[PDB]
């Protein structure tokens, strides 16, 4: 067994301490492990997120406008875990999919079936007005060419969208694929427990002061390091088990599962946070289907 | 005689502190008092700018890129400036119209007759590589719709140049002929002397540290404060005869002219700053061919 003790979990990007190179063949490598994993990893980033803006409390009263909404799921947990702490949030779900029926007759929802553009982006801000947006972007169109455009659009709903903060989709292009250096929004770095055994993905969480917007510069060489940094995170740290870790489950996704629910509010008073998190990851098990 | 007593003139557009209706009438009124002002005023503001750089040890070594170059016929004096303080730069001018033949026949300048688009930008990013790169935009399409092509234009020169410092062109849309909210780079807004008697435009001026860069979102509310400020710069300040400013000129554009002037770096040594700045502004106005 591959045992191990730590202290904490790396929580962002910046955090990891070692790289390996790329190796190709974890391509072909099972990439999940639970069902429906990817609602999974949605669920615990967005809670992570979400509270965090809580905390500053620049949550309730706000409209959080989620684009690449659909199917879902695990949109309507988060939903419910606000709703029923007293947070008043208005949810405005938009994907040219359909979403999960689950979703639908909350008057505190409203679900639309449409994929955006910059045009339409300014239409929703204009009626939106003059409500704090928070705002989550999934979209997917991938080739890099697919993802530049993909980011491209991210950083049109910033600045039409003009939100109070926001969480993006962030996977850096290979280095082999390179096409041309590009700007993302300065944000942290937040990494995704149950994200797939080989994903590169993390989320771009970032609170916006002021009038200002401060983007950062991405190059082939830091796309380099995203790949080896993540490549060693992949490879060798989620596949320990954190013997240290007194919980029903040592395995490091749950370690990091943890940390980020210890970070969550709840109505119910615990005596520990193991109690807590327990608590919170048995609902959201239970909530998924999840065995 | 509207006489007056001032410590300093203003420097920035945010020390301006005060503000008048602007009056369309002013637009019926003489623009310009000096020939070749319009050379003077680029002239002021880009050694000033060129003379901070030098202060912060940025410009030795550096390429200038200068897009919207010609005529030029000012930038012969600043290339003949810092040539003979011993300061090494390669002048780039790019502009579609045809640059003052002055400016031929120095192996530091390259002149290139075509007017830049983002493709271009890229093909001379690779060309001028790997030098630092210092940016200079004057590019003039105006509509609202003119001049906003024209910020994203500076904006994309950035992005893809990269430089370590740039000094673009700001005007502020009318108030009264706002299209859209827009983001410009993050820097200070230079105020000019000798501008046209009633122009609202100053100079960006912006020193990148790291890899971010920082944009700030300019709204319709913001362009009525430009509009105020700068007409009551324009209509009452500039105006004024500094009385207890002792220079053979007391109007008000040579006393900030002179504030300008203070900074510039001489290989002569003066007795006082006063004989410096004479010096200077003798040289520049016998250059120009003004009285
Ligand atoms: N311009 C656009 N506007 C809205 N949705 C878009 C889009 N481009 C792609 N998408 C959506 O991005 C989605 C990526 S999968 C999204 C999963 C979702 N976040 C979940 O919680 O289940 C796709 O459904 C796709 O239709
Ligand atoms: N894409 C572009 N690339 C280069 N020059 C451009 C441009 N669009 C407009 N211009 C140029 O912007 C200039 C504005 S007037 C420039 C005056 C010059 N800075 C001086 O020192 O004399 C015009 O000459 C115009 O041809
Ligand atoms: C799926 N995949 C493809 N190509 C790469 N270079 C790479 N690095 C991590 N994952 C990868
Ligand atoms: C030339 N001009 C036209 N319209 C305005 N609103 C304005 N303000 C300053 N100058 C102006």
């Amino acid at each position: 067994m591959d045992v191990v003790s730590l202290d904490k979990p790396f929580m962002y990007f910046e955090e990891i301490d070692n790289e390996l190179d790329y190796e190709p063949e974890s391509a072909n490598e099972v990439a999940k492990k639970l069902p429906y994993q990817g609602q999974l990893k949605l669920l615990l980033g967005e809670l992570f997120f979400l509270s965090k803006l809580q905390r500053h409390g620049i949550l309730d009263g706000a409209t959080v406008v989620y684009i690449g909404s659909a199917p879902g799921t695990h949109i309507r947990y988060l939903r419910d875990h606000f709703y029923n702490l007293g947070v008043i949030i208005k949810w405005m779900l938009i994907d040219g999919r359909h979403h999960d029926p689950i979703l639908n007759g909350l008057r505190d929802v409203t679900l639309v079936t449409r994929f955006v553009d910059e045009e339409y982006l300014r239409s929703i801000k204009k009626q939106l007005h003059p409500s704090k947006i928070i705002l989550i972007s999934d979209v997917r169109s991938p080739s890099t060419a697919d993802l530049l455009s993909n980011y491209a659009l991210q950083n049109v709903m910033i600045s039409i969208l003009n939100p109070v903060a926001s969480s993006l989709k962030w996977r850096c292009p290979f280095p082999d694929q390179w096409i041309k250096d590009f700007y993302i929004p300065h944000g942290n770095k937040m990494l995704q427990p149950f994200a797939p055994s080989y994903s590169a993905e993390m989320r771009l969480l970032s609170i916006y002061t002021g009038e200002n917007m401060r983007l950062t510069r991405v190059t082939k060489s830091d796309a380099v390091n995203y790949e080896k940094k993540m490549y060693y995170l992949n490879k060798i740290v989620r596949n320990k088990v954190v013997v240290n870790f007194d919980y029903p489950n040592q395995e490091y996704d749950y370690f990091h599962m943890y940390f980020m629910l210890r970070t969550v509010y709840c109505n119910k008073t615990f005596p520990t946070t193991k109690a807590k998190v327990l608590f919170l990851q048995q609902s959201i098990f239970r909530f998924l289907n999840i065995p």
